[PDB]
């Protein structure tokens, strides 16, 4: 079965009702969609648990993307934020502006993108679970995860301190790697972790440089408002 | 912080450590693909991942890592994080898209299941092994929760493999970098280390034995166990 209003004519990004702690992963694909000007629709999921949604993403989370295939005969699906970034970059960044133009560029883009996906992303994800969602409070665990977040921030700082290394993967311009990292490496998010983000200056400078991009501003502005517009759930107009 | 005398990049150099039961689950992943594609490569057994010269190669101070020559051969590039190593090898040495994916459709599913493993099972297992063995104190209330999350992942993989003709995680027809990335953390030996009955997920076990029958996978497990236990313990192997 399926919902009535769910129809794919363009890329379809699945999000939830905007909050502080529900947007840090959904904003990632939205930043890239805003950077490339890809035509897309927003579908606000009421219950990620809903059986129809688990057929789209078996991990039962946002973001998730349903899109028609290149030919336009069949539809494609992408889930896990890092997997949404790659799929867009594959299908919409033909110039490799954000995906990488050759093997050498991609090699560094996949390094920093994957580092985030495997280290800082899960570490931050587990931290938020044990802090807010876990029925019991385990402060020894929450402390060890907060300790691991600083180890990651350190690795980002070290990289951004290297000569002319303005962005994480490439010196010259931002890549999906930078988009994947920004939501878990900004002053707002550091403060939530109970960290002084000034301690990592170059990582703070980097976050501000990224934050001043019009596409990043629009993404944060829009992702906050989803589910608080004229339509509470389903396909937004 | 000198780069060791014997460290030279004439071809793809895969960085590993001394082979154990604990030290081959991530370093086997790029080695499986290298064996599957028959890529010419060297093995460099790192004595100390803490060594400052190694931190210049992989700032996360872990294996696997890769130094390789650029396509033209004039420049030197690096790959670190097991999932990053697979994606690089596929990009540089899998032009047919046999494991990397041939078109957008195939890659979409390959990236999905690859990323799931990279973001969910991989980091969950890695945190589980840490608190169990490496963390000075043992906190039972936390460690149980990670084991409880490993099962939720095993359940998602079982649901996928139960779909009609879904012989492999990403694609129906053949194995991809997604399957190579998941295997080490979804096999009977690794399920028993987690204190789980791997029979409870039949199709996932069927998948795990079928992947083990592949000659490239057998060669990888064989070789990765033997690194550092040969005549040369550390440095570039021959």
């Amino acid at each position: 079965e399926r919902p009535s209003d769910l129809v794919v004519n363009r890329l379809v990004l699945f999000v939830v009702k905007g909050t502080a702690t529900s947007t840090h992963n959904t904003v990632k694909p939205l930043i890239l969609l805003e950077e490339l000007g890809v035509p897309h629709d927003i579908y606000v999921v009421e219950k990620v648990s809903a059986p129809w949604f688990s057929e789209i993403n078996p991990h039962k989370m946002v973001p998730a993307i349903l899109d028609r295939s290149p030919d336009g005969r069949d539809t494609l699906r992408a889930w896990e934020s890092t997997s949404t970034l790659m799929y867009i970059a594959d299908a919409y960044d033909k110039d490799g502006t954000f995906g990488g133009r050759n093997v050498q560029e991609r090699s560094e883009i996949n390094n920093w993108l994957t580092l985030h996906t495997a280290a800082l992303g899960p570490t931050a994800g587990y931290w938020l679970y044990f802090y807010k969602l876990h029925p019991e409070k385990l402060p020894k665990t929450i402390e060890k995860l907060r300790s691991n977040i600083t180890v990651q921030y350190d690795i980002l700082e070290r990289r951004l301190n290297e000569p002319g290394q303005q962005y994480l993967a490439l010196k010259d311009r931002p890549t999906i790697a930078d988009i994947a990292t920004l939501p878990f490496a900004m002053k707002s998010t550091a403060e939530l972790f109970g960290l002084e983000f000034e301690k990592w200056p170059k990582l703070q400078e980097w976050s501000v440089r990224m934050g001043e991009r019009e596409a990043v501003k629009r993404a944060w502005q829009r992702v906050a408002g989803f589910g608080h517009g004229e339509k509470e759930y389903g396909m937004l107009e």
